[PDB]
């Protein structure tokens, strides 16, 4: 009725069997052809989160007792090196398993297998200098700054037609951030209009968060006040106990001690001018009376993560107890004001002296499927900051990938004795890659493989698979590549999270009813 | 249709159960380290009849209801017109099943698949045009006419610590066989009583009936005289009874007309000088008097099968009515005695100008273990006169195997569409075939592997698995090699079999009659 | 009634039982080719844990009804003494049962045979210097420093594949430990950034904290200071009385108080010309705004661990209140800065002039997988030490082990009685070893044992098994050695679990449901 009890050979299919449920949903999402989930769940999750990128939903949730967490921990290291374009590397570590059934058809030692994933070290080298054509993106880049790899990202999802659009759009946003910088302080934000466009770019910051019902609706030459401590107060560390006292005119005092918290927070916010106050916490109910009167707009509960990109925006602040306006705060001063985008309500911060810091705010149909341009979005910015830095790409659509198998089928009977079966086994798992880009698209794998294999092996690095086209074509013509980057590290990273499965295979639970 | 009804799944693993269940016992079979096995079973049985042949086990037994027991039944054809040797034809069909769990994750068409099959053909005879299948065997020959390939089919069998002189014997009956065509005249008889030898050939036929206690014992420049009708007159094919004649001028019709049959049968036959009389049928008792008087042996109820093979041995004749003597018979005339071999009296047929073939006549030790013999020596039969039609011949030890394996492997990458993915499939199970020759020397498989796989690899058709060394050798030294045509029908046979199950429709009963 | 009551012969039986079942995990554990293993438990566990180290794991765990977490908890008094080399004192106590089979046989008194563990000391003693150790271990030494015991240590260990490499590092830290007294003068801590090299050697000890963004990066003719007490000031845990304040006006005069201690810390600070400022606890805010206009960089919360190993580089200080600063401080003049590593800040302390401490920075990839590292380097941070003191090893790679065997079978043959049969058993159980080394190796265990005895009987010290190989070589190319401390307390703990068993005839327990 529960039974489980799992031992050698079949504990070994535990290690087996979390690869095959990861890669049915995983195999769909792959190409443009690809397909949303949607995954609900209660307690500390509210509802329906759907997510089309599979690192960001495998990494927020450990769902079941077999053991698979971990290899989907590394993924984000990959992210990290480059990452993404189309989730591919978790589904090639996956096929890898379908061969130990045969291991026990070879009926000797599995660990000297293990010299696959060594054998594997170089077979990563050769995919490393015989593969595509297209290098350097030599600065800011006119034509040439995106309709590319942006698009490869954006092809595997379904919003792109409008999308390509909103792809074009984030290498401008990687341009200014171009410099000693990095990679920070860039933030973007979907909304519920609808326009051709469907995105603006935002010269300074987009929050969305009100003060109240009441206060001006809109500030000029604003100030900008961010505090770490809250409005509110009475508990410190140590209480001072809950007290009686006695007399009528003491509980009376502590009510007039609040005041003073309200007196000092309107004269000094008057001498400066202050338009806008944002907090990262709840605020006090008292103040909040005090700014409509003074013409003084504030936001309860801002996010800490909005407030320390725009403090770089705006010169910063060294955000203390109230002792903070003035000089220690640094306002910059343009335009802050709630504008109607079209459908909703939100908070424009823009004009910034500093310039090293902006945002792009997305337009779009609604539904959590809007979130989508969140999706692809967060893939755009990570893609180009790389590409301009590797200077160098592959060709995509599984062109490189159909080469290299080609290339390793030889090396299997090269090697001698034991080694051969190993690497033979790793040179198979080439072959799913087009396998899956095909699934996805709907047309039929089997056929696909075939036709593939005497494109790559005549010569032709540029043919490779294309899902629209239901057989071979130039995927150069599409504009589809691949980072140099993501092929070097997912070679280097599928065996060692592979392995880790091998060595593992005993799960122990004691006994029945 | 009969009833018991299946489609996809749950009907395709049914097949897959019957086939795991044949492969593990028939597995230590094969080659030089073969072994015996025992079964225990009730009925008409009470005993444990050990049986090293696996298809003489197969039809004598029907355990239970998944149907295995009609493709069981098929390997007697083989057997019969070529067959043994090593079981492996039911195991080549049967490891071809296990793909069929990796193609569920392929999850299509089974059928498309199945199109590997006539490629498979189309491969199997391109791969066997692609092998060097040994060069040798140039008629006759004075050393490896065996110690050889039979040597292999005894080696399996328990009688090979003293048999394998036995099966030096056979190969001496092929030789004198080869010529324009036909299998037939052999058959061999065991005889009680032991020596070292084990056996004694006869130039002739062996025959186990006498005329009666009269008659000369030895005849000498014999004619044989062969009847389709038997000696018995006075019935058509009524009874009518012996009767008691209806007047006293009928009587003498019948019963001296019966002197008549004796009068024409005296006269004929003295002409002749015939010494021997055999008669596919009953004989009639007046004939028998005269025959003792005349000096001619006769031989009641003689069976068919001995009759035709001895017509090629004696020339044969047209066994028409009495007329039958003289230009209308041919009879061959060197010497024809019944002589004790020691042990359940025989008849000795010798002398056989034609030459084409001869009946062996085993003896020994006197053990049931002894009939096992009998069994081993059927094996002998078939693969060794095949040897002599097809006028080819293939490298053992797996020689042929692990090349034609290493060739296939790259024809796969040479194909397209239904050929990729199919063929290679097909190449790699070629693989498993080197692992279980070396598997039942006893030496690690391991090892043994792909330092054969080099060997190969080199160009070394010669260079194979010695089972005898524990490594790899060469099996030209050996001289090992296997007729081309059991090489042929299993490979085309394992193919078909596989494929009529998954294509499966019905299979229905067991019922004969 | 059912039950599970066990005595004499049945109660023997259950001891053996758990002997055998620990031996088969352990096994794979030793020498070159030794496999990691994780277990994953729930009740009181958090997530899996992996420890290649047997110790570790069977400490921690008594999974079922039989005994043998008793025999498990003396293996740690062995730890603290030399303990981990290589597990294997379980292994050969386990084996030790086997022979009882043997002894049912005898049939006489079991403890009579308790007389052949006495002679196992002679044996032993007899294999304790007569082959004749290694040679050399002068101290510092050049090649023979490490890819010795250190590899062997982590040979048992997975993470041996970059971590050999690790292993080797060791042998330095330890030239510079070896003196006037033991083990804790060393700190070793893992890092978040990935390479192939996977650490680095420090000069002086390291650490990872900052002030925070401002005061000087660098510090020239640094002077140190460690303060045992925080700089936080108020509360005490009598706070000088409970007192109200009328309004935040009155408190003001305790705000100038807090100015005191700024300033008693300035004044002190100044003349030292305080470079570096390190405290082990919470850190008060007006004392950080000084030190930054002040030129001096301090350290908020450092472990007091890190800091005590400091104190004895430095020449040490005396850590009290506030009169901390000039002569009850010593401070270390060469250099103390801040150097990225990695994607992580850390400080580096550097130029001591003590020369006795040293620090070793481990990186590594990113996983819990990385943190094997760290419980990798406390097993090499212990047999070092005392593979220099003891000035004695044998040679590794079971190369001490198949000699011994030799010697002990011919003693077991000269002697004329009783003392004989019990003393031949003991010389038998040598010859499982060199079996077990080569099981976890993946290569036939029979064949290497008579290949190995030969080698030995030679009288070559230098020879034994290597796996790398599957055959014999030369130990010594390879470099693995054993400490000397494991033999001679391997014999003498070995006899104690044996006669344990043997002796007891009664337990009465109960316990499973």
């Amino acid at each position: 009725a529960g039974a489980d009890e799992e031992r050698a050979e079949t504990a070994r299919l535990s290690s087996f069997i979390g690869a095959i449920a990861i890669g049915d949903l995983v195999k769909s999402t792959l190409g443009p052809k690809g397909m949303d989930k949607i995954l609900l769940s209660s307690g500390r999750d509210a509802s329906l989160m759907v997510t089309n990128d599979g690192a960001t939903i495998l990494k927020n949730i450990g769902v079941d007792n077999p053991a698979a967490k971990v290899l989907v921990d590394m993924s984000r290291v990959q992210d990290d090196e480059v990452g993404d374009g189309t989730t591919s590397v978790t589904v090639l570590a996956a096929e890898l398993l379908r061969e130990a059934e045969s291991l026990i058809a070879k009926k000797i030692h599995p660990q000297t297998i293990i010299a696959g994933w060594r054998e594997a070290t170089k077979a990563a080298r050769q995919a490393l200098l015989n593969s595509a054509v297209d290098h350097g993106s030599d600065e800011v880049k006119f034509r040439q700054d995106l309709m590319n790899i942006a698009g490869t990202t954006l092809s595997s999802k379904l919003l792109t037609h409008h999308k390509d659009h909103f792809t074009k759009l984030a290498v401008e946003a990687v341009l200014r951030l171009k410099g000693s910088g990095n990679l920070e302080a860039i933030h973007v934000i979907k909304k519920l209009g609808g326009s051709l466009a469907d995105s603006y770019l935002d010269e300074g910051f987009l929050l969305d968060k009100k003060i109240g019902v009441n206060q001006p609706k809109r500030i000029e030459n604003a100030k900008i006040l961010i505090a770490n401590t809250g409005m509110d107060t009475d508990k410190i560390k140590i209480f001072g106990s809950r007290v009686r006292v006695d007399s009528t005119a003491k509980v009376a005092e502590i009510e007039h001690a609040e005041k003073e918290k309200m007196k000092e927070k309107v004269e000094r916010i008057l001498k400066h001018g202050i338009n806008c106050f944002i907090n990262r916490q709840l605020i006090y109910n008292y103040p909040e009376q005090l700014f409509g009167a003074a013409g003084v707009m504030a936001i309860e509960h801002a996010d800490f993560v909005g407030v320390e990109r725009l403090a770089l925006v705006t010169g910063g602040e060294i955000a203390s107890t109230f002792d903070h306006p003035e000089l220690v705060k640094l306002g910059s001063c343009k335009l802050i004001e709630e504008v109607m985008i079209g459908e909703d309500k939100l908070i424009h911060f823009s004009g910034v002296a500093l310039g090293e810091a902006c945002t792009i705010v997305l337009r779009g149909a609604t539904q959590q499927i809007l979130d989508e341009a969140e999706r692809s979005l967060h893939d755009a910015l990570c893609v180009l900051a790389q590409t301009v830095k590797d200077s160098r790409t592959v060709y995509g659509g599984g062109c490189s990938e159909m080469l290299m198998a080609h290339a390793v089928t030889q090396l299997a009977s090269r090697t001698p004795g034991k080694e051969a079966v190993a690497m033979e086994s790793y040179a198979k798992a080439l072959r799913m890659l087009p396998t899956i880009i095909a699934d996805n698209a709907g047309y039929d794998s089997a056929d696909l493989v075939a036709q593939l294999r005497a494109a790559h092996s005549e010569g032709k690095t540029t043919a490779g698979l294309d899902m629209k086209e239901g057989t071979i074509g130039d995927m150069s013509v599409l504009g589809i590549t691949e980072s140099f980057q993501v092929k070097r590290q997912v070679l280097l990273s599928a065996a060692e999270a592979a392995e880790v499965i091998l060595r593992v295979d005993n799960i122990i639970k004691a006994a029945p009813r």
